[PDB]
């Protein structure tokens, strides 16, 4: 059977160009318990120190880049404090930093695709720092300038599964819709979850280990001009789904005193548990049986994660590279994390010669995770280098 | 030109079904300004109350139902305040209530829909009246046993146009997904927004005059087996606008204290400046030419905009019938109103025994507006009662 294309697109969504941006400010994590402990004022907990101490020496965590500055947190000592009323000063800051941060990885990804912006239709912006209306979508669109008829998708407070949502979104948008060029945006700080510590709240504690702030921002489109643009993926299926037995495994409670985590189940246990049939169906409709001839981006949220999946799936040890690279480099930039990792492997399959932006595979699994307990599962299908 | 059906839909997204719900508490607004001025501590503001009760009588509402009663109000008092810390309150009443109100009208439109829950493939869910996470898009999937593979669509505060982006996203997920069946949640009240008088902020006090509590639900879905369904409209087009010289028309600023609005710029002037144009445009496909062959649905969140554009298109004052019995019946609803509306209009259209869901009329167009300052408009199409 068949039907009239008339204003929608014939072919798959595609990745036509991705890039990505941080705070210029970063920390090393070598220093950062230092750094954390002095400007919270909690110097006086020498034995929580040594326990984040040990915490950060185990996320494998390098450098992290982020917004707050010693002098910021100086000049807004409540967002420094475990719980001070602070919601205000944080969305200050989002306001202020968000946007302009995604206009930074937007300008790159809008340079690689080398067509006008004017030709860019829809906006999918995901962010979980800060609650703006009009949102960070809006303020982009006019920093870039971007047309005023662009059809946005706002999504905030999803957590660190949005950028799975972000691809399942833009995907629909694409190959619906004939000629439409979706510019995604994931601009990701710790400006709501940053506060001091607390003896009392060792989950609190584990993530200001680890989170961290950068924004990624993909081109998404049908249909490519294989004479001016070059997909480097194409988004060939894209679920989302919440694991049985996980009510309340990752809960953010949003309060007078920004985000603040609750983390009762054990997480890496709940994937472990679900992981492979996940990505068995995922895999189904491509004739894959070896976990190896496909390449892999998970979220790398819970670094145990990382070993845990690749011992169980049996993977070799270079599978994960792009996305431990990015771990140790940046950190965990929430939703954002997946697709800098998806642009480290493009460029590292290019770079290392490769015969597919897959790193010579066909295949490729995109897996990330967050509050439900909910995965985002996408499909990729690699191009030629 | 044909293309492969494959796994997308053949025709437009049609909604399917439709229904509301609303808390059962319920004020009538003759009894609001001294309600109002009691539980908010501020009998003591004479001339402000009298100031309220000419607003109060000048938005033409009649009740609004909220889940806020003075019970509530009284075991949470920062709530009734102007600005006092209270938004982990105004989120716990969020969670108790918002993912349940959508499952009062979900329900009912399942039931009206007549298939099973577990044919619906995904949720479209809009709030602003508490940023959750998980969202109360996963509450309602568990409250109602949806599948737990269903791809979901959480849109937290994009404000008052909200009910446009709902339709605007289900269409294409509709479209481009064979077989998929999209049930669509607003679900609203003023948790955030609700506060005490301030003789500073009087815009801050006349959106207490409006703002109510309600859920829509619908199931969109194209290619319907008309043995089984039976649709109610279609989505012909759905397009988003920034507005021209709008800059923070409309803010609202998400605090400590919950939801704070900011509103510099005239709204009516800013719609009637533009609407003609916008519609012109979203008719240009169907040889429309007289504004009184279409029917009408507008977001009533300014009753004075509703006067002025039927005055400025010389609307027939039946045509507008529907949108003035939800704004005088129910209030403000946020992005829910414009569904309430929809439904309306429908009920009344085969209630008077007219031709179409649309009133008689073929086309119809559905407008809303909010934060940017940003304009949401659906082009409908009725279908032959």
């Amino acid at each position: 059977e068949w039907v009239r294309k008339a204003d929608r697109a014939a072919g798959p969504a595609a990745v036509l160009a991705m890039a990505t941006a941080n705070p210029s400010n970063f920390y090393l994590q070598s220093d950062f318990p230092d750094f954390y402990f002095r400007v919270t004022r909690s110097d006086h907990m020498s034995d929580l120190k040594e326990k984040f101490k040990r915490i950060c020496k185990k996320t494998t965590v390098r450098k992290r880049h982020m917004i707050l500055t010693e002098e910021i947190l100086n000049k807004n000592p409540a967002i420094a404090d475990y719980w001070s009323p602070s919601l205000a000063a944080r969305h200050d800051l989002a306001l202020a930093n968000i946007p302009q941060l995604g206009k930074e990885a937007a300008d790159k990804a809008i340079k690689e695709w080398g067509q006008p912006k004017s030709k860019i239709t829809h906006l999918v912006f995901c962010t979980s720092a800060g609650v703006l209306m009009p949102g960070a979508d809006y303020q982009l669109t006019m920093l870039l300038g971007l047309n005023p008829s662009i059809s946005r998708l706002m999504l905030h407070n999803l957590g660190c599964y949005a950028g799975g949502t972000a691809l399942r979104v833009a995907k629909d948008l694409a190959e619906n819709n004939g000629g439409a060029r979706v510019l995604v945006v994931c601009s990701e700080a710790n400006l709501l979850n940053f506060r001091g510590p607390s003896e009392t709240h060792i989950d609190a504690l584990i993530t200001q280990s680890l989170f961290a702030d950068g924004a990624a921002a993909l081109i998404v489109g049908s249909d490519p001009d294989l004479q001016t643009e070059s997909p480097l993926y194409e988004l060939i299926s894209a679920s989302q789904r919440i694991l049985p037995e996980s009510e309340d495994a990752i809960v953010g409670r949003l309060t007078e005193a920004g985000l603040v985590p609750y983390l009762p189940k054990d997480i890496p246990k709940l994937v472990s548990t679900n992981i492979r049939s996940i990505l068995e169906d995922a895999l189904a409709p491509t004739g894959v049986q070896d976990w190896n001839s496909i390449f892999w981006i998970i979220h790398p949220g819970m670094p145990a994660i990382l070993d845990q999946t690749e011992k169980l799936l049996q993977l070799d040890k270079e599978k994960l590279k792009a996305t431990r690279h990015v771990l140790s480099e940046f950190g965990n930039m929430f939703s954002a994390t997946v697709l800098f990792i998806l642009d480290q492997l493009r460029k590292g399959a290019v770079a290392e010669g490769k015969s597919t932006t897959g790193e010579g595979c066909e295949w490729g699994v995109l897996f990330s995770f967050g509050p439900g307990f909910t995965v985002e599962t996408v499909l990729l299908r690699s191009v030629a280098t």
